[PDB]
């Protein structure tokens, strides 16, 4: 993999943090002071958290050698990193980020309302900036996923910007003449006249115009693929309470009738706090250290009433279509977990998502006999007697799925209850 290598030695800073400290492993040895509260997570990503909060509140400073800056002032540069942000909602007010501005000319990176604006500055009038705009609908509850930036710039040609590889928006570079970059770089949340946190990890600035296959190079090679996600881009985790969710139906939670797991319509999408959580547990797995990964044989509890069920597969009323069958609460015992309720959960992650696949599994193995979908099936469930009724259920395709293979309707997601 020299494609890793050549990019690598253009590296002009790498902000990563080793050994519970953030450095600068670029080799051209940036100073790093972090002022104020910084948690820094201890278990991967090694990321940096920051907050909007008064008084003491995180600050970290990054100051460079003049030799290098010198070198990328007048060029090509790019800017790649991870970040997350809690509580993004669409109304947010305007913040300034990460900033290397320092007496009105530079670069800055800022967020107000659903807009994450890239400025160019060369003085206290003009100013010339590329942006990224969440999509509204599809993140209701506010964007609060992980989702790495990447910033392409050539002086005398284009000014793009990447959202996890997708190119997003690009502009022409003006004419900018007097337009002196700063060697100072600060990460912290400073609202912008007339209380949310920041997650930072793996900033790079690199001294060439990075391309389409670069960035997604780089892209693919700054996480681990086969660890499947929550809806927010963590590691999903075994034993944490999460709210299971079907991705063409982000407005229903998880309810129960009789042996039934029933589908119903959210209140509102502010947060995710209603319905029925889900607990999962581990049964088969290459490496033991409680996330979870592809090819995991694995089972889903969840506490209803103050009883315990297990989802597993049960007989319907009637017969709901060929080689198709609910999925439900049951209390049953591991025999019957490992036959009728054990599933094999492949990670599927898109630019819109941090979603999972799951198969039914055979006994307990890995060899897949169905495939876990959604539908809306009339029939009876619980206290019904007189009519069937129609309920919009987890259903098991059997055999033959190669069609749902591909349906976003077989992709799941999980998020916390935090």
């Amino acid at each position: 993999n020299e494609y890793f290598n050549s990019i690598n030695d253009s590296k002009i800073l790498s902000l990563q943090n080793k050994k519970n400290t953030l450095m600068d492993t670029s080799g051209y040895n940036a100073e790093v002071r972090v002022e104020g509260n910084v948690q820094l997570n201890p278990i991967f990503p090694f990321d940096f958290k920051l907050g909007s909060s008064g008084d003491d509140r995180g600050k970290v400073i990054v100051t460079q050698n003049e030799n290098i800056v010198y070198n990328a002032m007048y060029e090509s540069f790019s800017i790649s990193f991870w970040i997350r942000i809690n509580k993004w909602v669409s109304n947010l007010p305007g913040y300034t980020i990460i900033d290397s501005v320092k007496n009105n000319s530079g670069w800055s990176i800022g967020i107000i309302s659903n807009f994450l604006v890239f400025t160019l500055k060369q003085n206290e009038n003009s100013e010339q900036d590329i942006n990224f705009s969440y999509d509204i609908s599809k993140n209701a509850a506010g964007y609060n996923k992980w989702f790495f930036v990447t910033i392409t710039t050539n002086m005398m040609g284009n000014m793009m910007i990447y959202i996890n590889g997708k190119l997003i928006d690009t502009i022409k570079v003006k004419e900018l003449t007097g337009i002196n970059f700063s060697k100072t770089i600060t990460f912290q949340m400073n609202k912008i006249p007339n209380n949310i946190n920041m997650w930072i990890r793996d900033f790079y600035i690199f001294a060439k115009e990075l391309d389409d296959k670069d960035i997604n190079i780089l892209f693919n090679s700054l996480q681990y693929t086969n660890v499947v996600k929550d809806y927010w881009g963590n590691d999903l985790r075994y034993d944490k309470e999460y709210y299971m969710i079907n991705v063409n139906y982000m407005n229903r939670y998880m309810s129960k009738k009789g042996n039934g797991i029933v589908f119903n319509t959210r209140k509102n999408n502010n947060d995710f706090n209603e319905g029925y959580k889900i607990i999962i547990k581990r049964i088969r797995g290459n490496t033991n250290d409680t996330r979870v990964r592809g090819e995991n044989v694995l089972y889903f509890n969840t506490t209803i009433d103050n009883k315990q069920y297990s989802l597993g597969m049960y007989k319907p009323s009637r017969n709901l279509g060929t080689d198709l069958v609910p999925l439900g609460a049951l209390d049953q015992p591991m025999d019957e977990i490992r036959k009728y309720g054990s599933f094999i959960i492949q990670p599927c992650n898109t630019f819109d998502y941090y979603a999972s696949q799951l198969f039914l599994s055979s006994n307990a193995t890995t060899n897949r006999l169905g495939i876990l979908s959604i539908g809306s099936y009339s029939f009876k469930l619980g206290d019904d007697y007189w009519f069937n009724h129609e309920y919009l259920i987890p259903v098991i395709k059997i055999e033959h799925y190669a069609s749902l293979l591909e349906s976003t309707s077989t992709h799941w997601v999980f998020v916390p209850a935090s």
